[PDB]
């Protein structure tokens, strides 16, 4: 058992030389081998990891922790969900840190540290991750990532090279013995016997510039001559509406001079014009893309969204997969015969104007990723990121996989409007992510979350802030705001609270400018940060957790806390509002009890009725007042 | 030939594909070319560079270009330095370029560009850097430079792993059948052939903390227990003066119980410690001082400054050579015997505490270094840094075997103390760094240049800002002074104009946060710059050359040839200062001819005597009235 063989190692090279710095957060509280100098511990990383792996393995049972929880709880349904308590991660950030203890952060420094988070920090960080409260890991994608066309020193988790395989560098030269497939299984081992659930995610529709699979299917991308990357951009229509076209908007964007220009920049793949010369090429070492852009001069193409006129630049670092044989259907009548595959809006959208030839090969490697993933390692629920491109027959062979395999398995749809859970519901997901961060973090929207959250028929994650979004504690009354918006929100109808890396030590610095972001977010930090105006997505970056927030650490694990003392209210209770101008408010009545969620949002001074209060310390009184920004759970 | 092999190459390789992206003031008037697309123009490289080697080549007369100019010319003393105008530069950003043409900067691409700047891009380069007027290129450190204990994705310059070679980085991948040095020594060719003169940059004191000198001599290095490494920091005495210790504070120094700790940190070279394993490990594969540490366990420790209680963090990329074989002298009776060989701030600067054994066989390969480059390549001139810390006798030998070779060779001490100016005459050196551009870029502190100047007894480089300072266009008043500044500079008495690279097309952004640099300066380009925060000593960089101030260019090449024009006054007219509060001013006369040079730094116009006025432009009156900020050079 890897987690075992894992223990069994550290126990070997154990040392005792104290040479590793790890932030004192990181120290669990039964462990005490550790040297404390200027604010941060020095370990032996190999007792650290036998102490903690220990801890873990004696709370073990006797069951097979590489398969999924549900098999061994016997569960049937994904009903889990819906009392789980969520921690997202990036675990490249998450679990980074300077080992050396002094100077700057290196990927890999001269004492043979990995300081890049790897999957063997993320295990020795479960004990702090369980005392927050959550039960439920989910990870930004952790396969192999493309080191072609990045925005900054570090790839995008986004820029997958190959589907099937794990990034080499989650590996952690401190366990040379090992291989970067066992310490995953192994982390996900110890995390199936804390209780942890593990999700991960995946983006069927595009893949890395340079992807593995070129080398055996050159022909399920799309390429372009390399004399037209400079200039390859989606092609304007500015009197037409900025949106994704509908039929009648094809044959307006097919007639125009610049789509037709676009149309002529695209080739056949290498295969099919240099037979010989590809079968040359396609055995040689180096990457592939650089290979056949010298041999062949093409390229495959940047992405861009398939919206037209969308403002937003193109996405340098992926590209599309070709999910049809042949061009979609409705655009056929406008094309010059022998017009080689090209990406436009509607081909983008796939599951808007689809082709009459499905490219079954890629259908079939596509929906077997994940199954590859929970047997491989046994992994409980995943999210699949823009969905809305795929075909509703792709769609349900991906899902109709995970389900065969484990039907309590969870499925989440990267779907931010929180209107479109009906169809997401219809489309065989099982959870939304939803937008609630957007209103959460603004006093004069928050109030319309009680009724959004009421009306969903699929439960969604009830989050004040995630990887693409402000931090909560940038927004406006942030001192405030960063314990009364995930008091408001983690109590929600539907909710599954959800805590974003970082948020729990009240983190500042963006990790990403993507979603409602602000450029001006890239100067939060003082210009004498190591990582002033770093974003996590690009570029190197360690969390602050040698100067945290502890007031926020403290709250959001009592709040978690209190919030699951509770559960069966939110849950099952009726649930009532009563939210007005001035204050956010909301009640769970059940079997003649009756709890109360309360926020003030407004310039004076409101009361309440009382009875037993929290609102991060319990008290009694018949009253409450609550002053503007201040909040309160009220139990009678 | 090598600058020729380079130019026949070219023109094998031509193709006439236009893919290689060029900022449009790279191309010469003479080459046509290229494409015009969003700003921007595209060329063929090997076009490019075939007819700018052509223009080159076809103004070489039939001399040998790789010995020093002074050869050709048949200069025996340093004279030349008086009549130059200097264009300093870091090569890796002058030539620095995104050659896709679209998304971000790599420092090498899929289309297999290197975007870094090469010493074949500092060649095509130098048509540019001929229309500024500069008639002699200074360079940062072009060595190999140690990739360990940076500071960002990229090394200082100053972290020299290898004296002796080139840095493989400055090879272009455009010119494969060529080596760096081969690139290097056609780079000085073409700089001789155009008159240009070529001026390097060596800090003998110092070395990366993995210095290639390693392997061969481990014990021209100092060792400290990896155990130590965290807090290694030079022991403060916070009761004593923020300085150089002198004889008597040593007592007291080595009395203090934290310099004893400091003391007992070091250990003896790995040589002597187990003289088996030293040879085993000295003979492995892998980088030198990660084999040390774990083999064992002792590192190099970082530098720090020789000045006791200086604020500043140590200097984690480089460590100290051992110049003596025994402890300084005056601090061996403080000692407990077989007290291994230390870091302190005496050792540092032996040129004030030396042993009485000379570490021959390294001063020895110190004053190797520079003769090395100028049989190698035919270098005119260096900059020696951090000579204050050298024995006079070292400093002598490395003076006296460059002066051996070629009499006519410049060296230039790194001195920001004008006043230290005689005694880096008595040094054997013959021009200073100076720190005009402090006083330069202050309206209340520039009217102290004339009488500084006039004083000098050795020409200094006139510079209105350096990479180790900020941009002269973040000044106060910056849309005035930065034409303000270089005017009232370049033409001081015992100047060498001084152009800093960037400083042409008006860069805000410093390099390097250095010497009197306010943190915030890190802040002043657009957050949605792609280059925003960024610090070229220490991260990819690349000018703002599509986006120059075309003002600031202009100006800076009319005003480099005017100073040309009346060079005779400034090296031999009589001088007279005539400086007044609100007016910075004097004059040259000659012949019964006169000049002057005028600047208002005042809060009210002020008018002086007219004649021919040049402020940019020429005119004719006789009387000038110059309103704040405003100055002119007038011809009687
Ligand atoms: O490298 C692809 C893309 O990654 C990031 O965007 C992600 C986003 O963070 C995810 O939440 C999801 O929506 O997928 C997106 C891309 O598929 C970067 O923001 C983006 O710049 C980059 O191109
Ligand atoms: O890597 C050494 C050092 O390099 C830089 O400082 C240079 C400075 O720029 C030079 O002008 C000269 O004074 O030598 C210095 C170091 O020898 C960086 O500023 C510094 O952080 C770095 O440690
Ligand atoms: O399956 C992908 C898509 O299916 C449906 O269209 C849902 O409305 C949407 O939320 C989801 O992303
Ligand atoms: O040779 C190194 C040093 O020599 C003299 O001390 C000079 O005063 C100083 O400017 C120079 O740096």
């Amino acid at each position: 058992m890897l987690l075992r063989e894992i223990n069994r190692y550290c126990k070997e090279k154990a040392t005792g030389k104290r040479i590793y710095a790890v932030p004192k957060l990181w120290i669990p509280g039964f462990f005490k081998k550790f040297d404390e100098k200027s604010g941060r511990c020095f370990v032996d990383p190999y007792e650290l990891g036998a102490e903690i792996t220990d801890w873990i393995l004696n709370q073990s049972r006797e069951w097979d922790y590489s398969q999924p929880l549900s098999f061994l709880k016997g569960e049937k349904t994904p009903d889990w969900i819906k009392r789980s308590v969520v921690y997202g991660s990036l675990p490249r950030t998450t679990a980074a840190y300077n080992h050396k203890g002094s100077g700057y952060y290196e990927e890999n420094d001269v004492l043979g540290f990995r300081e890049a988070g790897t999957f063997f920090k993320m295990m020795l960080l479960l004990p702090f991750v369980k005392s927050l409260g959550a039960d439920a890991i989910y990870l930004l994608p952790v396969s192999r990532m493309s080191d072609l066309f990045k925005k900054g020193d570090a790839p995008s988790p986004y820029s997958v090279k190959n589907p099937m395989e794990l990034d080499e560098r989650y590996h952690d030269p401190l366990l040379e013995p090992f291989k970067v497939d066992e310490e995953f299984k192994a982390f996900v081992e110890a995390c199936h016997i804390l209780g942890i659930r593990v999700i991960l995610d995946f983006i069927p529709r595009t893949a890395a510039r340079d992807s593995d699979l070129i080398r055996e299917h050159p022909d399920w991308f799309y390429w372009i001559k390399v004399e037209e990357l400079a200039d390859y951009t989606p092609p304007r229509a500015e009197e037409l509406p900025f949106k994704v076209p509908d039929e009648d908007e094809l044959e307006i964007i097919y007639n125009k001079e610049n789509v037709k220009r676009h149309l002529k920049k695209f080739t056949l793949p290498p295969n099919l014009i240099d037979p010989q010369k590809w079968e040359k090429i396609k055995r040689e070492e180096g990457n592939i893309l650089e290979l056949i852009v010298k041999e062949f001069g093409i390229i495959t193409p940047p992405g861009f969204s398939d919206l037209i006129n969308d403002p937003q630049p193109t996405w340098d670092d992926v590209t599309f997969l070709r999910l049809y044989l042949d061009h979609p259907e409705a655009s056929k009548r406008f094309l010059d015969p022998n017009q080689p595959p090209y990406v436009l809006y509607d081909v983008i959208k796939a599951s808007k104007f689809p082709g009459k030839e499905p490219n079954r090969e890629l259908w079939e490697y596509l929906a077997g990723v994940i199954p590859h993933y929970q047997k491989k390692y046994g992994i409980d629920g995943a999210r699949l990121d823009m969905g809305h491109a795929l075909p509703k027959e792709l769609l349900d062979l991906i899902i109709k996989n995970v389900k065969e395999y484990d039907p309590a398995f969870v499925m989440i749809a990267e779907e931010l409007d929180m209107e479109k859970d009906k169809a997401s519901k219809e489309a065989g997901y099982d959870v939304i992510l939803g937008s609630s961060w957007y209103f959460a973090g603004r006093v004069e929207e928050i109030g319309k979350l009680p009724d959004i959250a009421e009306e969903l028929v699929l439960p969604f994650l009830a989050s004040v802030e995630t990887p693409d979004t402000p931090r909560i504690a940038t927004r406006k009354y942030a001192s405030k705001m960063k314990k009364l918006a995930p008091f408001v929100t983690y109590f929600l109808p539907n909710s599954i609270p959800y805590v974003n890396t970082g948020q729990e030590i009240g983190e500042k610095q963006p990790m990403n400018l993507g979603l409602d972001t602000d450029p001006n977010l890239r100067k939060v930090l003082s210009p004498t940060d190591e990582f002033f105006g770093k974003l996590a997505f690009f570029d190197h970056y360690v969390l602050h957790w040698d100067s945290p927030d502890r007031g926020v650490l403290n709250f959001i694990k009592k709040l978690i806390k209190v919030r699951h003392e509770f559960l069966d209210f939110v849950l099952n209770g009726k649930f009532e509002n009563l939210t007005t101008k001035d204050l956010v408010m909301y009640s769970y009545e059940k079997n003649g009890q009756k709890i109360v969620i309360a926020a003030n949002v407004g310039k004076e001074p409101k009361e309440i009725t009382g009875g037993r209060v929290w609102n991060g310390k319990w008290s009694d009184e018949e009253k409450v007042v609550l002053k503007p920004l201040e909040f309160a759970l009220v139990v009678q």
